[PDB]
């Protein structure tokens, strides 16, 4: 009478990375949403779908709420209601090493990797620069259209940026590394949230609470200097 | 150019306290306004008001926006715009020390005295323990009718209720000790937040980006502890 | 499993107020020594004195530590020892503002009340200006004797007598103040410590690291910023 | 003018590293003094002496105070003063990460390398474990010594081991570290100090009340924080 069951994307590192389902899942999403449902009494279940497919999977009220690095847009916000941020939100270009993309100047008239069901194709438009977006479902397509040049850069989230920079190759000091962050981090929309959909308002109030007691505890502090 | 200015109330510690000029306001709320104001790089210059008067000032453009121990309400979303709450809103009823009302349940057929303005009236009437509201437009004087038993006992923001009960003037241990709680903490409202005019959307969008940043930085942890 | 009993004087803000037998005491050397037992993992039980009391409780093993603004000086080296110190150490001369020494080059030849038991008997008369003192078992009488006829001024801790300048009323702007300073506070002995017997070298010891430890982790910081 | 100056070691990393005649010397014990001397308004000039050189060097006055992560101890104090401690004083057992080594207990009948000068030789003895002291002049030949087979395992300053071992290689992302620490961290002395002649007591109490003031703005936290 007291359990939940979230939904979350199947690979976005450090925010959650899915091994299969018989492996408790791990990220920063992951031991947040944890923290939460125990706070608020309850068993936490997650569920990983391939982060487009989150957004049916909720409505069809498959998973009671959903955390995948969901960024709070007007758009979003027509069909699901969004908790308090737990982040702010911010994207950011990213191409490999032997790129002779350098600046973000350099990014016009080339083509941008985008990963379905975020706001970012819609951003790189928006800049009109000449670039095509090359719409990808999964990152691990986008990371390797991107190893294979099938696409000049990618813009994704930033902390996943950061961590692809440092986490591929391994030693990456010894190696070096295999991407460049190209250009500043760039604001886009109103911060990570929990989404629900509308008749949800009683819980997404009970979770606002709860974030709010997390900040004052140092709970969250913690746990987010722990990953960024 | 960016120069703002405040509106607050001029007596609800540990919100805020305008003593004249000797050292101007000083409170948490000013506090974290001054910091938001830092990070946004932009002048912050405070306006105290009853706090009655914070709304007619704020609908008149007589200031670009209000903190003031605000709590956001469905009733004041008809008219304004928050930011994320910066801490959980929690009313608590107070009393003399030496008053009949021992218990949360004496709370029926009594005068409770309200600050004007907030939402605690309607709190008051929707408990529907056949209480009567009185409505006092300034802090002090809510607390002097109290004590000399206008009003039965006085429901107000949590964290104000425990400053009260912690000195009054400075050591209330000459015969009783002045005030006392009644009843645990009350959730109402969803958070204290900066308010807006609606159409200053742009400038609560930045404010919000802040808050999540001294979240991530620890500076909001610092001076929340540093109060409460 | 230590148990400490600590002696501490009853009344001398912003040190320690022992606001009769409700709410214990409180201040700074209250909150320092707490922490200190915490981390000590002893339990902490303070005993209140009239200030000249502590040092023969002390002496005869009434309690364990002494902590009360209490002065490193050579003299009481004789007979004690005492901890790393906690702060520096100042006095300062203080009067009410209607009264005619205006100047530190005015203290001459004038009655100063001093508070029995410190080293500020002594700074008087060394100072050779030809000045009586006038001994206090209490701080509030010495305080009420600036304006009975009995002394002309007097000397005590800086903080102390910056906080009774700074005090009374509510807000010292809108009625007006009482007391006022006079002269640049005086350096005196080698800073406010916590005492103890000469066979206690090695409570004193666990107590010297914890201090370290204290100022190591922001601890003392946040402790000392939070009253002075 | 006022000139001091100031016998620090040649090399012991995170405290100090002297990195040649025309060559600047930096760490904590350098940033540490040479904020000390602003206050003092005295000039400041450092020379380098091997470790044990330190003592005969004050004693002939040589220079005018040693800071090198010196400890506090009985012996030290009956023929040098010290100001009050700047930072508790630990030490750490320390070997090569292929050693059989691995606890307390296996240190029995080892050879344990120490810096000469310091008080490790009298602190290994007094822990009876049957070990053979071997001395060294220089940490960088003791720690040579120790790879070399000279010596088991080495006692040194804990924060020093500490950096042994987050710099040892630099390109160890998996080459995985050339040292362990065999043991926690062990309590010796009364604290790390600045050292002067008996003689000297004028100077070491400006020092202390300098270093009081340090901790009371925060300047001494922001210094301590950006090495430990």
């Amino acid at each position: 009478s007291l359990n939940l069951t979230i939904g979350t994307s199947k690979f976005n590192p450090p925010f959650e990375v899915w091994s299969g389902n018989n492996s408790s899942l791990y990220g920063f999403d992951i031991d947040l949403m944890q923290e939460i449902c125990r706070r608020l009494h309850a068993t936490c279940t997650f569920e990983a779908y391939i982060f487009d497919d989150l957004f049916p999977a909720l409505k069809n009220r498959e998973v009671d709420l959903v955390i995948a690095s969901m960024i709070i847009t007007d758009e979003r916000k027509k069909h699901f209601i969004f908790s308090l941020p737990y982040m702010e939100s911010n994207s950011q270009y990213i191409t490999t090493v032997d790129s002779k993309i350098s600046t973000f100047d350099d990014l016009h008239g080339k083509k941008i990797g985008v990963r379905k069901g975020t706001p970012y194709a819609r951003q790189v438009l928006s800049e009109n620069r000449n670039n095509q977006v090359i719409f990808y479902e999964l990152i691990q397509d986008m990371l390797l259209g991107l190893s294979n040049n099938q696409v000049d850069a990618s813009l994704m989230d930033y902390e996943a940026a950061k961590y692809w920079m440092a986490s591929e190759p391994y030693a990456y000091k010894l190696i070096g590394k295999k991407y460049k962050l190209i250009g500043k981090k760039i604001s886009i929309g109103e911060g990570y949230s929990i989404m629900a959909n509308p008749d949800q308002f009683v819980l997404i109030k009970k979770i606002n609470k709860i974030l709010l007691e997390m900040e004052a505890d140092g709970t969250y502090l913690r746990l987010y200097s722990e990953y960024f």
